[PDB]
């Protein structure tokens, strides 16, 4: 028999300067358990790699340094734009195999946002706590830990698809034939969960034929919302700025409004504050301001460093990821998202959203 | 051989209290020519029927009264919500067959917005000048007249589909079997124009299998815009209010923004002013205000009574109709739209839009 929830428990970073308190596992405690119980390998992936920026991040980097010196195969994947610290990371850990990743060499837009750990095909972490000292110590994060082998092995297959994109000779990033010979395998998806948990992937040109697009799954869960929509992300502005040109993409921005106006869904949004010089964020904020007074919608903002990417629908489906709901992320960026329908696991996630909604850092939307 | 433009020339209403001037045919001159040259029948359709509200409208109603007394079969289609004047219209013209129409008895939402004339299968008018004294004399309108038999006959087939929906015993409005036996025929569409002119229809449950949806054709022409988008409609607010509940529909609202931001299309919009008490119109206006300063977009408003529904794309495609770009109209309301790609006919339409854009009634968008 398979366990309910796939042995998943919540993991988050709650800095001391913030009022967030919980009994769940912490991100610092989570990374120590993965390195301690490691016997075969430790595979880590994130956008930027910089553990030495805080105290707790350096201790995790020392435990990973000691693990690499005992025979554990350590491979760290980072986007080629976090290449500044590469000379610093290799100088402190010569046994750790640092690999730069460029998943999109056709247009140089897709970034490696896969934020997850995996070890021995048994234990794994996934969330938005990137391999940075801030995301371990000073930046609020939110993730999930599970010691279930079948769930960690399916996340390891996500690592194999991302590892092939290396800026070194002929590979999945340089050849079109070596990239088509990639086994893009997934053991579980929205049509076959494991313990009520499944992974959604991104972008579309890296799904193959079996994996499900995270864009289609999130939109379907938002269009199928009946009672409540709770989102804690960076921003839900439908317009992003790639290079020096603005990009418009309101797919997520419309499926949420379709729930509040047409279906009367009680929606609560918790995004960051916005630049007053950004006309796309001011117009988006004033558009949401007229909806809170006309429908059952509520918006609060915060100014702290928080990478939390949370989505809860009808207290029945939860969605934790590292990418933000926008056009640039769900069209080009590569990442893996956590999807679960376990009522007990969603209830603990609803407990976290209610904590952050009434927190002192969450001031009401004022324009 | 077939003539270019299908013998089409512009027709509009330019009241004396307004500064609009042109050498084209007027709506009052257009209705006199149709009644004078009538030999077989005159079929008229609009939402509300009230010709006696102005001077020119009463003269058209007298010419139509004299035509009905000579043997011309006069059938007037009006929506069952314009039934107030029905006792007045029949009292002045007993020989004219007035018919109330309810195209949607399933939900009582679809309204008869078909605004067109047709006579002898030879001459026909189509636009937004409804059968009202205002739309002939005091309300600015815009339409097209053509004495081409094949184009008028295809518009008569639109009248046959609308006439079947009568609130009288068993018919297309009462029976589901008598409504399926309806010949829903079109001779020309977007895949087969006549002289560069074709009709698009609405709603979707009245198209059959041959007619093209006006919603799909307009969105495709907006998504295929390369240089310019010129629209003169009532309003492009993505939210409408059906009954006492708001309805959200941004399909047209998004395809236009996709052109200005992603494709850099120079777009000029001329809509009416909005109620300051309407939060959906204020948020929509402030959203457009931040786009005019960030992209090549310009918006002007007017307060006069104007039913003009115009759409020009890249000076190559023109779209004149009676319904407004919104959710309630293109989802439920029944109407026929004028579509033409004739360069000479679009050039005359571009001449009209430039006149209304710099007119004194078109004040710049101020918030």
């Amino acid at each position: 028999s398979v366990p309910a929830g796939a042995k998943c428990r919540l993991v988050e970073t709650l800095p001391e300067n913030m009022d967030f308190r919980s009994d769940h596992l912490t991100t610092f405690e989570c990374f120590n358990e993965i390195i301690t119980l490691a016997k075969k390998y430790i595979y880590i992936a994130s956008f930027c790699c910089n553990p030495l920026s805080t105290t707790r991040g350096a201790l995790i980097f020392d435990k990973l340094k000691e693990a690499s010196e005992k025979g554990i195969k350590i491979i760290v994947l980072l986007d080629e734009r976090g290449k500044r610290n590469l000379g610093e990371l290799q100088s402190h850990c010569p046994d750790i195999n640092f690999i730069t990743v460029n998943i999109d060499k056709k247009n140089n837009v897709g970034l490696l946002l896969g934020c997850f750990w995996v070890s021995d095909d048994e234990r794994c972490y996934v969330g938005n706590a990137s391999f940075t000292g801030g995301s371990i110590h000073t930046i609020k994060t939110l993730g999930v830990y599970s010691d279930y082998p079948p769930l960690a092995t399916d996340l390891r297959r996500r690592f194999d698809t991302f590892k092939a994109f290396n800026s070194a000779k002929n590979s999945a990033a340089n050849l079109a034939s070596a990239a088509a010979a990639l086994p893009v395998s997934t053991a579980y998806h929205i049509k076959n969960p494991i313990g009520g948990v499944f992974f959604t992937d991104s972008p579309e040109h890296l799904l193959g034929y079996s994996r499900d697009l995270d864009t289609d799954v999130v939109i379907d869960k938002l269009k199928s919302a009946k009672t409540s929509i709770d989102i804690e992300h960076l921003a839900i502005v439908p317009t992003t700025r790639v290079d020096g040109n603005s990009y418009y993409w309101p797919d997520i921005y419309n499926s949420i409004i379709e729930a509040a106006i047409n279906r009367g869904v009680k929606i609560r949004l918790l995004v960051c504050n916005w630049d007053k010089n950004d006309v796309y964020s001011m117009a988006t904020a004033r558009s949401l301001d007229a909806l809170c007074v006309q429908n059952d919608l509520s918006v609060k903002v915060f100014t702290i460093q928080n990478n939390t990417k949370l989505l809860i629908v009808d207290d029945e489906y939860v969605h934790i990821t590292s990418a933000n709901f926008d056009g640039t992320h769900y069209q080009n960026h590569g990442f893996v998202s956590f999807n679960s329908i376990d009522k007990q696991l969603v209830s603990e996630a609803k407990k976290i959203f209610e904590r952050d909604w009434v927190s002192s850092h969450s001031k009401s939307l004022k324009i």
